[PDB]
């Protein structure tokens, strides 16, 4: 019913997304860079969507192309899943409180591509969250939203209203974002 | 149900309001002020009200008599519609992304009247939206929202996070309050 | 009894006034730029002055011209009018609130023109008051009442408080003066 | 002539107003809040209003509610007996030195509520007048004269100019009011 | 089914609470601090709970430990009445107009206690409301928030945006509360 | 009827004051100091008093003895003449534009001395007003406003709102005190 299947093969990076709008938060993710699989698991649960994505790229750079082809992915499929978006909310928005940290989102699913991420505290403009596996620079948060809001062509406003952890800034925009979606995808019961 | 029609004759303007709050948005609006046309439309289609608005007034002068006597009808329409208010969800609010601006409404249908306007940018208290028609100038949106709190005897506070455009600022402003209103009418199946 | 009918033609201009300071606010204005007539209309009323004004001017070039020729006529036909000044109040005052906007106006019928105008918010030396004929430039607004005491010869002080909406500023300010007169022209029972 | 009486029973309080705007001073204020008894007191005997006012409210959680419910039917009152407004001097403003403090009021009975509050010094947010009964709390000054120009529907522009005795300066605010009420009230012989 | 009973009994305090989630607004609430009953009926009904809550304390004292002691016990019986939280909406917000007041909460039911409050103006650090019984001083407003969120063991977080009345920043505090809550317990009919 | 005669013998100085509330402007005064003979029939003509003030003192020293001496007679005067004060407005204020000048008094002929003067140009403290005869030292106008205040038992405020001239500014003051006492003084239909 609101379901697509997108594969975006680049020299950098393989991707196939499995996206279905009405789900119950059925998710897995496999990207190779294990603190965004914990983004995008946190974002398709939150959304209620069901989601797998699976991508492997060339993290011996670094985690950006893999990230960024990622996200481009997801928000083609976003979009081709909203179809013609008839009957819908059409607008979202969700605050996440994570301990310390307030973040807000709220979308537009206009077919207008925009995005405005403000208040994220400048440390996470060079802050590394690092495991044992490929490590990840939260300067990609804003890269990430970007991309999801370009390629599924709504407007997409992140904001950070404090915080001080990055884990915890990073995963409540996430989620904010995700109960924002949810939200604006949902049956209009009125229109 | 819950209807109003309300006709306002002064020195100045003719108006007719007809309202319905349980609509599907069929919303017709001539005021002789296209753009005022545009953002009542606007208003009246988020809010799922089915709204017919005819105002003729002094535009000769300019729009304003027209816009905030409109205002004052539409808003004694809203307060006579909800009637003793039993059973509503009372408060409402919406966030509205329009591309590069972010604006906000809250309401609380109190019976008190009380209008707060913010972070609107200082350039439109001077700014005209022109076409070949009579013009609109932003400097009226602060008027139209105290005229319609102060005759619906509502709470209402709107906010500008940011913005540039002008045409963006003042649509996000009067759709924020049209799904704001939209919230705080609609039935609340626990009270 | 204290009347004067005044007759201007100039190369840019042609105006006519009938003033009478005793009358009952029997007002008729016609000068081509029709916020302009709402304002010496809001005078000739809040003045309780029986007045009549036809001005026909080179509003290709704007309104200037016309809102000045009209101004120094209408300050002639005051100062005629009050002719020896004899046994009047001589001094008046009053304050204007008009929603957001508080004005006021002090008067001396002295034979010694001084205007001196205060506290108008910057942004009304570029705004423009648009509708569908001539439009009205607030910039003027100070033009207007130094024409209208150098040309009566009267000692007028017009001061905004506060206010933001250029139209509700401009108002009050006119309707200050014409209150203000009111009172000054009155006779004093007790000179 | 110009009288009503409104009764107002809420959860919080039971009112009656008598209101004559034609009167000579003779007030009569129980409210189970004191110095809100005198501030009422003084505005009824300034404005030369004959004036009961009876009020039983929720004291035990402290005088807002009583005293909001009191201004909320006064102001309807003084609305109510105003009637159409034909023939009255419509513009009111009164200056009352009190000591060291000087306010000044400034009304228009224009039918569009208004109030704009300046100049209260800030430790009048936070000041408590205490005698042996209920205390009044200076914050709530500026709710008294929302309240009364939101439900008499008219402008109130309440300023305090300077003073330092929070006593002083509330009175002096009162008495303001009632002066310009008076004058605004006032058959114009005019028109 | 979402219930609780505690009883709490301290050298300084003895409280009962009953709290039902899926309640009608069905409130009583006596601490003998009577503005802290308004507030906690407020925070009762506006939550759509059923809650009962007899506290007696050392109110010879002031209010602080019957405060304190009643907002612990009230967090322990929303933390018991929630159980497992399985099938919950679990994030929740609620803007609060009230007159010239904004407040805003959102909560999530982490199981993670966790309390931020930001912008309560400075003057609620030493404000008292007092009428006719024991008074509430303001600053206890921060102290009830974090007792309620430490025992519920969720995290709450409450701005105030802008405001000026110390009982209308309070009441709109606790109904924002009220309302994230309500929206926070509710079923979620898609988890 | 609202008449008295005063006579102050000090060492400094001999003054008679014969002063009349309900006069037309009879006004005969010999200080020996010119410009303050200007000054109080300024007063006088603009009260509507009759008011003889025959002054000598020790001008050989300056002005400041005779001018104080003289002000606290007529402040006696004033008072002695007023009487028990039944029926009058009791209030009055006054606005005098003189030129570039605007000044303003508010008086409550309460019983209670108070005089606050504001707004005056530093420059006046130290200017002289020199003719062929006694020069008069503007810093003195305080003084005269706080003499007459305090010994007529009255509150005064004079503003200067704006000025250049110290000949406007003094001259401004006393006709704005003058025009202030003459409303103050009025029987009042009503009272
Ligand atoms: O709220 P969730 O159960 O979706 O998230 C689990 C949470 O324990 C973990 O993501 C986390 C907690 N602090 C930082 N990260
Ligand atoms: O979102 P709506 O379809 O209600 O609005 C239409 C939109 O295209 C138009 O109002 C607009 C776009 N940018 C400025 N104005
Ligand atoms: O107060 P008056 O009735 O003279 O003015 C009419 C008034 O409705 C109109 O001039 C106006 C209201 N807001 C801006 N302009
Ligand atoms: O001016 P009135 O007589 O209405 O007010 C009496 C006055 O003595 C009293 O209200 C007061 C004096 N200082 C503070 N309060
Ligand atoms: O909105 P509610 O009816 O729950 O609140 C009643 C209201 O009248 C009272 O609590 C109040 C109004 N201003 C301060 N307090
Ligand atoms: O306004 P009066 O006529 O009372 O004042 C006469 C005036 O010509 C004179 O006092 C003056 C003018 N400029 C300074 N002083
Ligand atoms: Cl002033
Ligand atoms: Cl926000
Ligand atoms: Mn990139
Ligand atoms: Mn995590
Ligand atoms: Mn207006
Ligand atoms: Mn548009
Ligand atoms: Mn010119
Ligand atoms: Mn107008
Ligand atoms: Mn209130
Ligand atoms: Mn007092
Ligand atoms: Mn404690
Ligand atoms: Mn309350
Ligand atoms: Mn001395
Ligand atoms: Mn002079």
């Amino acid at each position: 019913s609101r379901r697509a299947r997108i594969e975006r093969r680049t020299r950098e990076s393989d991707i196939v997304i499995e996206l279905d709008l009405d789900g119950t938060g059925q998710v897995a993710v496999d990207t190779g860079v294990p603190f965004y699989d914990h983004m995008l698991t946190a974002l398709g649960s939150h959304a209620s969507f069901d989601l797998t994505v699976r991508a492997t790229g060339d993290v011996e750079i670094e985690a950006h192309h893999t990230i960024e082809d990622t996200a481009i992915a997801l928000g083609t499929a976003l979009g081709q899943a909203l179809g013609d978006k008839r009957g819908i909310r059409r607008f979202g928005d969700a605050f996440i409180p994570m301990d310390e940290t307030l973040a807000h989102a709220a979308v537009d699913l206009s077919g207008r591509p925009y995005c405005v991420h403000t208040g994220e505290p400048d440390h996470l403009q060079h802050t590394t969250i690092a495991g044992s596996s490929v490590p990840y620079h939260t300067v990609i948060n804003r890269h990430v939203f970007e991309s999801l809001a370009a390629n599924a062509r709504i407007a997409l406003h992140v904001r950070v209203l404090y915080g001080r952890d990055p884990h915890h800034i990073t995963e409540a925009q996430y989620k904010a974002v995700a109960r924002a979606l949810r939200q604006a995808v949902e049956p209009d019961p009125r229109v």
